[PDB]
RNA sequence: AUUGAAAGUUCAAAGCUUAGAUACCCUGGAGGGAAACCAGACUUAACAC
């Protein structure tokens, strides 16, 4: 098929969470949180890819190639990644 | 009365074919919900003398 593996997650806020938006001018907070289209909390995929890529490298230091091979070339990239990140989705939220 | 006179560079003809604005890229870093502030002020009235 399109895809070798797909393996999804949930991500469980141990602490507390600020991923940002950075600043808009029609928001009323002036450091919100990534909404979405709908309007619920997200994360991007971005976000999430920058994060668990920059931890991996630093944690798996034996294995960047194949780091680099799944998730992307930091310099130079001859090829596209091999991995893919969806928009982590809001699944439950303490209320 | 001229090495002259006369004679359409004309006709037919698709700038087309194949081709991903894609690849890599954390809204992050820095920043004390603090600063100021008395739980206080005062007895008065009545009649008797």
């Amino acid at each position: 098929p399109y895809y070798a593996f797909a393996e999804p997650f949930f991500i469980h806020a141990i602490t507390h969470l600020h991923v940002g938006s950075g600043s808009s001018v029609e928001e009323e907070i002036a450091l919100p949180f990534q909404r979405d289209e709908l309007g619920y909390p997200t994360i991007y995929a971005s976000s999430l890819k920058g994060a668990i890529k920059s931890f991996l490298l630093k944690e798996f230091p034996d294995k960047r190639d194949v780091i680099y091979k799944v998730l992307g070339e930091d310099e130079n990239p001859e090829e596209a990644s091999l991995g893919t990140f969806l928009d982590a989705i809001l699944f439950a939220i303490p209320s």
